[PDB]
């Protein structure tokens, strides 16, 4: 009988099916099938072919992706796609007129465009090229240039610099249409005095001299980019006169020093919400800015600011939370940490003090998913007090005591982890179950929360998997210091608690992380358990999220401490359970996981025979400002420098003579710079410790090229097997 | 007895003693002993403390080296030494007045000085600072600036650029004083359009942003530096006027294209000898330039030019040979390949054509060591027909047939490999034997070649070794197509020819190499054999040197062919022998030996179980122009592009599936760039080949920092032990 093998993982023998749909109104969505784009009707479920797979057979370009305008009239073809960072890329674009059934060859969008976006209604375009913003009112018309200051690596108009892309917006885009399509609001980043990270890129053999890449990248404590915010009136664009961009300045309480622009949210046609964050991330201000027909300006009455401070930690999970505005724009809801340090939905009224908590309890709201005049819909982990579960809920605005679980009972044994996607106005929603069973995609009508139809049930995979000796997953908790800390175990098939198993501790452990959940996954761990009979465990210790601030904030200004400790204690706890061979306990982790793995291996606890660290952080000054300073403050004598210095991997090099260690890193890693591992190895060498290593030429933090991905997991499997004396 | 362990090797428990002396005249030499600098009288052996170690105890800095003026009145104190490349470095200098017995304290030699040399007689000084040349007639007086054009990385006056340092002069210095001390000849290098190799330097843990190092470095086929030659009259310096330099122009036959300046030899007070080499190293011209007392010009009669060509390969072993001029500078002797392709001594007379061979036979002269009116002294490998042996000979200038060997029989069992050092005018000579027994330094008088005394017999080290089971060395040969090819084997103690032993093949194998010889080494192989009972073998196949052009030139324009092939065939030959476990055969090599080890490992021969390659070349376009083009020509379609592309390691990646490979490279390698290995590993990952790797943070080609050195051999030893299943 067979098992889930390494080749299965690497080669994708058993594929998860999905159902990715694009709502295009209050009752229809688009859906790709045989590369035919179909349009569906939510209420009745009937469909027709919106775009035939054949339409562009004569395009003479492989088509990367497509974007239909809000009004159906036009579709954007994305080709020549070249990836930059986690979100950024370049591409060439073409516009196809749907009514005329024709490619547009007039006033085309330039190659090497950095970003493109339809207006939210109609068919207007905004795009960025050479760091400047252009606007096309109609596809076949000359575009209007909005900014002239754009300049590679120095001035970014309408797009983010490296650190804004990665740590702040989670996007390349830095443009925001008003609901109307009347205003285009945008940010400008100035990286003039941001230092450059520099590394070699070797490329194809034929390249004689290696390239040096140079990326403005503020390390902890370094000079940060600066930011401005502008709003342009798209209706009044001259062909003679330049576009008059109106600037909105950050509150004076932010201007006093370094700060970030961290959220942009149109409330109405004439109200924009701006959240700003001090470089010290325990203080942020939400501005409410109104447009003035008479002056054409925008004013943010100081009196109506909204202020957030934290004292236990930083602000928000990873950032101040997103505001969700009631349609009229005079109030909003947003997730806020209550007085017991739990994250719950708060109701805010413009021009009124405080806010009002509409939810409470020892559990947390994960997200606000939709808002109607009667209901607010959110995801939380309240069901069964499982912090690693997700369920959809709705709360009646006219009586907060009335909360209905929409997903809890749909199928209580297969589905414990949901995400949701609502139609415009939310007449329908698509529920997406991620586990613990096979993923299940279903459609529902809001009116009386009625199941309409099943979209995808992964029955095809279920069948295949029935023929395989698959692992099972235990999700549970242990109690330390009278506190529940949750963990999971992927257990080998025909598990026998009277046998001894080798145990590999799979670690991430970064602030607000969660490695114990109810999600179904087919990954490297599946293979280790199925084929090699290894228990793969993870554990959520202090620092972990979704369980309140008392736990999440335990790591405030003290990274590489409690979260490192707790991993070690959890492994102590796992052995005491009678089915673990304490002579064979390993540990591995990527990114922040590689750091923690390293710190543990270097702790000298003698609990771990061996471990692997992939692209780990080695010391916090090496990593980016926005992320690092959030948890560690500044590395100055007046601030937290002492703990910056007491928390390096290097400083533990001696203890590595107790373990077998494998360090791996990509040479073109723009994120966790190869530097971080280069310093780890030099410290190990300098102190006489043997270890194993592997670099990946031209791979970034993802090491995700098809060949490298395969190569690394093959390399690590060999290492773990050796370590465990496995055949 | 105990064994010779890895620790002994790395800790240098068994030290070889040396006797390094400097001839200061025809009959005295300087010798440093316990940091006391002594003068010695050669005839009688008596001595004097020229300078007590106590002398600079309050100096204030650690003194790195010292240089005593020829006339013994001054001594340079070199301190603050920072290493650059193989030969180059900067340092600070103080001068100490022997008479006055004090430190000159004004008009000091600047900090960050690049080269200093005393004139050949007296106490003038030449030095280089910020790429410009300066001269001091007296240590206390202010210097005169000879050149004003110096610019970092661009204009080099009196010092070499990277590639000239490494491949041409084997020195940083480009300064030549006339024997007199009147003239100062210097070269000037222009690297204006030479491409720069760029790589990261990580530095200490505290450096936040890696530094990027940038070095002008011509890769094969790229733009080479250009070169100019100048001579200044050091006597007529003016404190008011800029000093005037006379340029010596390369011959017309060199100026037609790219060329090098490869040799500068003063022949008399007023005759200078310049050798030039075409970028195609097929062709060289020696110029003889005479000083015109009136013209104040230097002239090179075309009629005097001596032209050296080759149709078989390149010119010289690694470069045109150096000329040795007779007293009057009217004639000279030079090593030259004869009609049978053997390298022998040739006698030239200025203003006459062609030349006369004064030695011949199927062996080769290695170097001309001293010249008198009665005899010419030289080192050759004639004795007992052994190519790996070395002996001092003299040949009677009035009868070439009368050639007497001066060392062959001193101690024929202990000594078969000698180098030599003569006093001025060759009155005395020091002999330095290096094997196959322990090194032995003797002193001798030329008048009747009588032995005067033993300087160092290594009796201490002999004693220590009595308590150690040392390996032994076999030096034999084998036949490949009716031709002899030499090899050596470090054999374990108590070698039993009935048993099977694993065998590690130690390879360099570059053009004109020799790894089979009679010298005594305490090294890694010594450990492998003594302790782990491994046979380490080296083999000199085609392309190896000192056996004539037929062999050395076999590889011309075809690196990575016969020499790779022949290493393999030697392995097979060894498998034939009945004390070799043909299932346990490894291979390893550094630098060129790394390239070869890789090409062999990817041959698919099946002969080798595993191998290690340390900072190997992978593609010839990645290495430097002077060295690569010497054997490969240019990487153009016109010239040798096809073989450049057919000789890469990357193209063999698939066959590595058949072997265990370990690939090691220092990240700061300025010589064989990390690039080279970066391109190997990528090709290996692209095709699913698993292998082992290790990078050395901030180490260069030498990987010689004490800790890294200890680390690389510890890692490699684990690998080899593992591959041979040794406990
Ligand atoms: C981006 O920031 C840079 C750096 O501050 C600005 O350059 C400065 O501009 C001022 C005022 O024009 C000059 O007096 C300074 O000399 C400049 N300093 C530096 C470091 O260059 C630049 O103006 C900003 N660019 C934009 C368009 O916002
Ligand atoms: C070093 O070589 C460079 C490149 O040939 C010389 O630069 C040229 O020199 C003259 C004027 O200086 C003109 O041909 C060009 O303006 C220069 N071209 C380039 C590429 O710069 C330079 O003069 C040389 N320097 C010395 C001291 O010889
Ligand atoms: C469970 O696995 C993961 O969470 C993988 N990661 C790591 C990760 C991801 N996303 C963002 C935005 C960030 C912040 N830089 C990170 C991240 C976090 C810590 C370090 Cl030290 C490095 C990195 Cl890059 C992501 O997807
Ligand atoms: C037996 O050990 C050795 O031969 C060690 N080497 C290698 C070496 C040495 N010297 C010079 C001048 C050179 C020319 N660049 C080299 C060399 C030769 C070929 C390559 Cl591919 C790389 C290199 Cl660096 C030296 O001492
Ligand atoms: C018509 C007009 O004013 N257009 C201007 C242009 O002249 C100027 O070059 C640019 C930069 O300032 O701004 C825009
Ligand atoms: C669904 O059916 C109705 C009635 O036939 C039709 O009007 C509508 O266009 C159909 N929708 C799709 C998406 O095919
Ligand atoms: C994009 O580049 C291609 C390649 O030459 C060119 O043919 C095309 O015209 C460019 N597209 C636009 C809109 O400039
Ligand atoms: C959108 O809102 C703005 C707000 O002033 C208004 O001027 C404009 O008329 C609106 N656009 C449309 C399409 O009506
Ligand atoms: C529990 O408390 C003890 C203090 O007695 C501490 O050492 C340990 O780290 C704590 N563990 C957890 C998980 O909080
Ligand atoms: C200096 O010289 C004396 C012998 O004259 C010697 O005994 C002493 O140890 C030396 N000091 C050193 C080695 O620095
Ligand atoms: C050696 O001895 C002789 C005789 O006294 C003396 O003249 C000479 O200076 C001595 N040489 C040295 C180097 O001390
Ligand atoms: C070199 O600098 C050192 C101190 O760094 C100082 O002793 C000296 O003055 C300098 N030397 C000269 C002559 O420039
Ligand atoms: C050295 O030789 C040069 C060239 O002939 C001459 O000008 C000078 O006088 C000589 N100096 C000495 C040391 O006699
Ligand atoms: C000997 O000759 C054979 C036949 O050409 C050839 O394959 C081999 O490479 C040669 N070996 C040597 C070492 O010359």
């Amino acid at each position: 009988r067979k098992t889930y093998t390494l080749t299965d993982y690497l080669k994708n023998t058993y594929r998860l099916k999905l159902y990715s749909l694009r709502w295009i109104s209050d009752h229809e969505y688009l859906y790709k099938q045989e590369n035919n784009i179909l349009v569906f009707n939510a209420e009745y479920g009937n469909s027709s072919v919106f775009l035939e797979n054949s339409t562009f057979d004569e395009f003479g370009h492989s088509i990367n992706d497509y974007s239909i305008s809000p009004d159906g009239q036009f579709i954007l073809l994305e080709y020549n796609y070249v990836k930059q960072w986690r979100h950024s890329y370049t591409a060439s674009y073409d516009i196809y007129d749907l009514n005329k059934r024709q490619l547009i060859t007039e006033e085309r969008i330039p190659n090497n465009t950095q970003w493109v976006t339809w207006s939210p209604v109609g068919h207007k375009l905004a795009y960025v090229w050479n760091n400047d913003i252009y606007v096309k009112i109609e596809p076949n018309l000359p575009s209007y240039r909005i900014t002239w200051t754009g300049k590679e690596d120095i001035i970014y108009n309408g797009i983010t610099d490296w650190v804004y892309e990665e740590e702040v917006f989670s996007a390349y885009s830095a443009l925001w249409w008003s609901p109307n399509g009347t205003f285009l609001a945008y940010a400008q980043f100035n990286d003039t005095e941001v230092p450059l990270i520099e590394y070699s890129f070797y490329s194809d053999e034929s390249l004689q001299y290696p390239k040096t890449v140079r990326v403005p990248y503020p390390k902890a404590g370094a000079v940060n980019p600066t930011v401005k915010f502008f709003v342009v009136n798209t209706d009044s664009l001259s062909s003679v006169t330049n576009a008059t961009s109106i600037q909105i300045t950050a509150p004076a309480s932010m201007l006093i020093g370094d700060h970030y622009l961290c959220d942009v949210t149109w409330a109405t046609q004439e109200r924009i919400s701006l959240q700003w964050l001090r470089r010290i991330q325990n203080y942020s201000v939400m501005d409410i800015c109104d447009y003035d027909e008479s002056s054409g300006r925008w004013n943010c009455l100081v009196a109506r600011q909204h202020i957030e401070m934290s004292t236990t930690g930083w602000v928000g999970r990873f950032r101040p939370s997103e505001p969700h505005f009631t349609l009229d724009g005079n109030s909003f809801y947003k997730i806020i940490s209550n007085e017991e340090g739990y994250r719950h939905i708060c109701y805010f009224q413009i021009d009124k003090k405080d806010c009002t908590f509409i939810t409470k309890g020892t559990w947390e709201v994960i997200g606000i998913e939709a808002l109607t005049s009667d209901y607010l819909y959110y995801i939380s982990n309240e069901y069964k007090g499982m912090p690693g579960g997700r369920n959809l809920y709705k709360i009646q605005l006219s009586d907060y005591t009335k909360v209905t679980c929409l997903s809890c009972e749909l199928n209580p044994e297969r589905c414990q982890y949901y995400s949701v996607s609502f139609s415009k106005e939310a007449k329908y929603y698509q529920l997406r179950c991620s586990g613990p069973g096979l993923p299940l995609y279903t459609l529902h009508s809001s009116v009386n929360d009625k199941g309409l139809r099943v979209l995808e049930d992964n029955s095809a995979l279920d069948k295949m998997l029935q023929n395989v000796q698959m692992p099972s997953k235990k999700l549970d908790f242990i109690i330390l210091n009278e506190t529940k800390f949750w963990y999971q175990m992927i257990l080998p098939p025909h598990f026998d608690k009277s046998k001894k198993y080798p145990l590999l501790l799979d670690v991430y452990a970064g602030p607000c992380s969660q490695k114990a959940d109810t999600v179904f996954r087919l990954n490297w761990a599946t293979y280790l358990a199925s084929t090699e009979n290894i228990i793969v465990a993870s554990f959520d210790g202090r620092g972990s999220g979704y369980q309140g601030d008392k736990i999440m904030h335990a790591i405030n200004r003290r990274l590489g401490t409690f979260e490192v400790e707790d991993q070690i204690e959890a492994a102590r706890q796992f052995s005491k359970m009678g089915f673990v061979d304490n002579k064979r306990i390993a540990i591995w982790g990527w990114s922040y996981g590689g750091y923690v793995t390293s710190m543990v291996l270097g702790s000298g606890s003698g609990v771990f025979k061996c471990g692997i660290a992939v692209a780990p952080v080695s010391r916090w000054e090496y990593y980016d400002s926005v992320y690092t300073e959030r948890y560690m403050g500044l590395p100055t004598p007046e601030d937290n420098l002492d703990h910056y210095r007491n928390s390096t991997v290097m400083s533990r090099a001696e203890n590595f003579k107790q373990v077998e260690y494998l360090l791996i890193h990509g040479t073109a890693d723009d994120n966790v710079h190869f530097q971080q591992s280069a310093q780890i190895s030099k410290a190990l060498v300098d102190v006489g410790v043997d270890f194993q290593a592997m670099w990946y030429t031209d791979e970034d933090h993802g090491i995700a090229s098809s060949t490298a991905h395969q190569h690394i997991y093959t390399h690590m499997s060999h290492f773990i097997k050796q370590c465990f004396s496995l055949p």
